[PDB]
């Protein structure tokens, strides 16, 4: 059977999307989990000296986003369209412009802008997923964030009912809350 | 007939890779360089109040590499396989991290970065026979390394001292016949 390992450290962060697409694909994988102690030394085998890795069969592929779409794209949560799929991919890219924006003072304003342009996005959308009429990994994405962040500050997410509604949704996508209540507990 | 409309500011920045992208596919399109005063009225239009944003028959489409991979896959130049076009992305993402962390700035930053950065696209030529950073045929990460390195090496000579494939790799890439033709005839621009 295909072989899937995913590399990162023991925390959601930056592998976390990766973890959840496979989870909504029910597709075993080997989940590995570093320290930084024994992270730092291992970087050299790794394409850009970095994590998370993802190998498929023993071949490497680097970079959380580029994972979470191939991964996407091979279980069928990138879309219907090549079009939707670039609308994907500019939400997830958005999301990381957002967080490079922070960078109270930082997170309230970063915030503001960032959940205005995906409310424009869900309110034009009947079906309740950020693109098409299926969920997708830019869903995943936003929604674990949105839930992580308004876990630490409760009144991110006022204002923005649409946005609530839909980290709800997808957090309770059966697989998703049964991952959710099963992995790792983790400070990150 | 599919009409594309990309616009952006009266430079190569973040739009260049798409308009190469449809060169290298003798792809006709609207080529919009709005100044910053045209800009300012048309931000809230835009998807995340940015450029460069595609339009393809009337529907926007925001976020540089997000156009880049759409446009190539629309044309066959994002790789032959699904695994292909994640190491086509990779790459890109790679560069992306390289740009964040790049006279005394030369010395300081450019540099330093361009090692880490450059020794690792050299990994992927060198393992590669085809010349190409994946696969057997160009792709838009091609386009958007190589760009990046003749703008580097006119600005900094010494860019490129080190890495010959790199080298190798930009001036293949730019003389493509498609590319060398755009590069010869767009707009002078200072970014």
């Amino acid at each position: 059977m295909v072989h899937y390992k995913l590399t990162y450290f023991n925390g959601r962060g930056a592998g976390e999307c990766a973890r959840q697409v496979f989870a909504l694909a029910d597709q075993k994988y080997e989940d590995v989990r570093l320290t930084q102690e024994t992270f730092v030394p291992l970087k050299a085998t790794f394409p850009f000296g970095q994590v998370p890795v993802l190998e498929v069969d023993g071949q490497q592929l680097a970079q959380s986003q580029a994972i979470c779409r191939y991964l996407a794209k091979t279980f069928g949560f990138a879309g219907a369209t090549p079009f939707e799929s670039a609308l994907i991919d500019s939400l997830a890219d958005a999301y990381t412009d957002y967080r490079a924006e922070m960078k109270t003072d930082v997170l309230l304003p970063a915030r503001t802008k960032f959940l205005g342009f995906i409310t424009k996005f869900l309110k034009k959308n009947s079906s309740g997923f950020l693109v098409g009429d299926k969920i997708s990994w830019v869903d995943l994405l936003v929604a674990e964030h949105v839930a992580d962040m308004t876990n630490r500050v409760p009144e991110y997410i006022e204002g923005f009912p649409e946005v609530k509604a839909h980290m709800e949704r997808i957090q309770q996508t059966p697989r998703i809350k049964k991952w959710i209540e099963t992995r790792p507990e983790t400070p990150f």
